[PDB]
């Protein structure tokens, strides 16, 4: 677990990358991942089990949540990280893949496929802060929401587990995935000016 | 965890393989095994706890929840994972024997050999997809069944857990999977012309 | 994890295993390992937590159970894989000892002995398929069971949790030890035949 | 796990770190982690299903849960952890940058960025040490708990999950947060002499 | 995990352990842990939880299963395994610290602390099996059990949960254990027989 | 895993320490360890849930439970552990560091700051022998607990969860403290007769 080892694993042995994509982003890529491990299986754990809805109706607290939660936060974070990630693995086994056919026997071709991957990452930043807005309105929970689709009769009160906690790690994720969009749009940026 | 050593274990040291073979076939490859990881015990692992149905009747939950999933999409996948993967473990294993076998004292039988594996490989994409197709048609999973098996009587209503999000992971795999019957054909494709 | 580090492992460092279990046997081994690591839990995981019977009295549930599954399908399979293994651990350990012995300071009793082994691992595949076959006449199980043991009154109903999917993996579980069966008598003929 | 290796991964390669820093901070911060593994399970890990209210009012236990607790104490410290540690992060990637730049081909700078890594983390010490008192005023954690938050009728009284067990817990991490306190002063104070 | 690397941890660097002790005691070893792995948690782990009795008074079940089961199987047999280790562990450590001190910088001591170390050893195992046979007399478990401490009136029916199967891994450790002390005798035997 | 590896790690690399606390020590923490691995989530994972008590009072467990257990003895022993260890781990960092500070360019001050670290091990292992005392009088615990704390009306039973299997553990776990106690005693000693 030497640093030189994991600052090579993250940097993705590229050789232009900057500072900023090589010490930042790797550092708030980390964040968001052990932000993520200890608030996945703790906070979003007991996300269907503890639904509850004030109701005898046999199948309301199931199509309730599908209705209130298509799809959970820590699975839509999930999906975020490991396709914002896809880029820099793909530049990864391409320069793996490089010297492997050097080494068996470009620069040029290695910049602009960088260029390309942090803008394919930006913009996956966009697409999934997009949709977690489309989802979920807003940024905080409410402890009831109410409930009318089949077979729930007429509408239903129903009741989040720990809407608070949910919350403040949503706060957390969302700023997290804002500072990447930064940086990002900053790499973008600063190697444009650079190649000129 | 070098990123040569990752390129290495994943590319299998073969000396056949291209481009697309050794980055966006393994890319796509870690792309469904993450996903399968995060999607396995966190969306699935309710799948039969949660499912009830609106009857009194005992042991109707546990014959309804068999009729309408055979096998879950999980363990369907994994099973994928594990026979598309096997063709790649064959070839990994006799390139290392042959390299045993030679050092202790070829081309055409490591050239054709790959070959067929990519073959086995892309059928058994295909096979997978195709039984998917035929044990669940279409893409999108319901809240509501109707379920009419011994000893439930009549019809009853069972309710599924999470179809949305099963729906959303779903749509991931298959496309995931159609990716890699494409990339399958590519290769056998450029193998052909390179061949000749 | 380098492909010569896993093939020496899974070899056992030894200088008379042909082609075929160096390689074949080695990776229907993985196979197997690998089916049951994903169906372990996942499928078998609610066996007698989800069994249940149509009856009100105290403890038919389980000891209904206990008649119709002595021994789990997993914990069956897990031991056959643990006695399987055994002999080849036992020639690994005898290959380490000569090897230390003789750096502290032969061929024939490493090919006998390995002979032996072969023979002890196609008596023990023999041995499980028969104990399965003795346990659990038939391939597939059945969603519903008559139980008369007592303390159940008369015979009770009762309910197994995904009998289609144990099916399935029954079927896979019984198909790879038949190839492992094959395989093992193709080594010891081959290994008389090149004998002599 | 060498202990030259464990020194030099936990000192994060830093030539300005004094010995308090690199001695005891370092035990302090891995006592708070063997204190939040071996208690966020155990201890924590029932907190909301054992989370009970003396009244028939369906969804009164989650939203009384909500009210009393906004975050968990397991969480509030795994974040501290996080935050605290990002600082250290930061450092030991810059470390690490400026050796690949220099490899591939600043004293003052590296005191300067590490002075400041200091006063960050006294400064997130401080502020969730705040926090934890504005959350939950005092230390103990009591048994009973007053809830009227709707839909609770009137007052209902609510039962916490081992009270004391937590309360010994926070007694432990609050300790521990204040000897980091303490610890980064001296830290920062040294420095500053040391630097004229 | 190379082959020799697993023999030297195992044969605990000891010039005087024969080729029983340095491979079938080892392997035996080996095979106890395999086995209480498999079956610790998935066949004892609702040992409890599953026990139930014909009743309803409040705590019977728990004082009827304390009364039937003083200690589970499987923790009897972790501390076999734990106490079978010990002398093997002190013996290594020994070793070690002789090496040590030698670099700082006999054979009859080495000789004499492990004779004594197999003998330990051998006694361990006959006192861990007479324990056994003194707490549950026979091998096999029962599905009913008579249970009549108080608080439980009279005498009441208590079901245990999966019988057979624990029935059959009982049988397995106890062989297994039998060998263990087999191999242990024929050890010391043939250590004195070589030192005269 | 290599034996001089883990002899080299859990000494600490000092030069001060004798036999007895290089061998006999670190096996004695290996067992504590061990013992309590197995015996955490397996005999005390339903301390709390499995609690039950005679009554119909809301809550009257949650609060029982607390009133008898204020801190589980699984959590007492983990705090024993890490305090114990934290001696021996500073030593070891403060070791690592004068390496440090040597290479970028004492025997007494080594010599003393073991003996103090002997000394403090001593004092936390009596510390947490006497407050084990205070806590829970005598060894055995009882299956049957006279609760009257409020809300509980009057005096109610509540019944302890596996209380002869804690028992065995609490003298396991107590006799390994006794002999720690007796061998860091013995330590102290023959440091300072040596001394002289
Ligand atoms: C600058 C930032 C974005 C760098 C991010 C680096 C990420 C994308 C890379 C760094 C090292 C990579 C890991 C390296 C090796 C493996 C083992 C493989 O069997 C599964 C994937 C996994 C676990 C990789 C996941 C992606 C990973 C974590
Ligand atoms: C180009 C794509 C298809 C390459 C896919 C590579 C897959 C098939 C290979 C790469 C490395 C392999 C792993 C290497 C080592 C082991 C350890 C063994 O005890 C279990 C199997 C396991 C875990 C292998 C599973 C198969 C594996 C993941
Ligand atoms: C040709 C086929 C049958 C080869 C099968 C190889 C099997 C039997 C061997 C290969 C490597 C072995 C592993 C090597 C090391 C260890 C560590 C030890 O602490 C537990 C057993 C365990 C995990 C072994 C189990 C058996 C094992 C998996
Ligand atoms: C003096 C004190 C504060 C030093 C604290 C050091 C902390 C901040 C450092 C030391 C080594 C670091 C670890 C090194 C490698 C990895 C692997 C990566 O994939 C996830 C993060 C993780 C697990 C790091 C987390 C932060 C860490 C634990
Ligand atoms: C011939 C037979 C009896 C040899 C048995 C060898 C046993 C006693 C030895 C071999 C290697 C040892 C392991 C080596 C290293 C560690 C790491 C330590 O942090 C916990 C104990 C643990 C996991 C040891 C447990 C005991 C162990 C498994
Ligand atoms: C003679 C006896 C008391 C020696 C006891 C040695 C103990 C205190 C030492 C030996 C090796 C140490 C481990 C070495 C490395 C790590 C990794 C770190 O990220 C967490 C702590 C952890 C896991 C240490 C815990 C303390 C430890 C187990």
């Amino acid at each position: 677990m030497n640093w030189t080892g994991l600052y090579t694993l993250l940097s993705g042995v590229n050789r232009h990358s900057t500072a900023i994509g090589r010490v930042w982003l790797s550092v708030i890529f980390i964040f968001r991942i052990m932000v993520l491990v200890v608030a996945a299986e703790s906070v979003w754990g007991d996300e269907k089990s503890s639904f509850i809805c004030n109701t005898l109706q046999p199948g309301c607290n199931s199509v309730c949540y599908d209705q209130f939660f298509p799809i959970s936060h820590v699975r839509l974070w999930s999906l975020q990280l490991i396709l914002v990630s896809t880029p820099a693995l793909l530049v990864a086994m391409h320069v793996a893949h490089q010297q492997h056919i050097e080494k068996k026997m470009i620069s040029g071709t290695l910049w602009w496929t960088y260029v390309i991957s942090v803008v394919f990452r930006l913009l996956f930043e966009a697409v999934f802060m997009y949709v977690f807005y489309l989802l979920y309105p807003g940024y905080a929970m409410v402890r009831l929401v109410k409930c009318d689709v089949y077979p729930c009769p007429n509408t239903v009160d129903c009741f989040v587990s720990r809407p608070t906690e949910k919350t403040v790690f949503t706060v957390f994720m969302l700023a997290a995935s804002g500072i990447c969009i930064i940086l990002n749009v900053a790499e973008v940026v600063y190697l444009i000016i650079r190649a000129c």
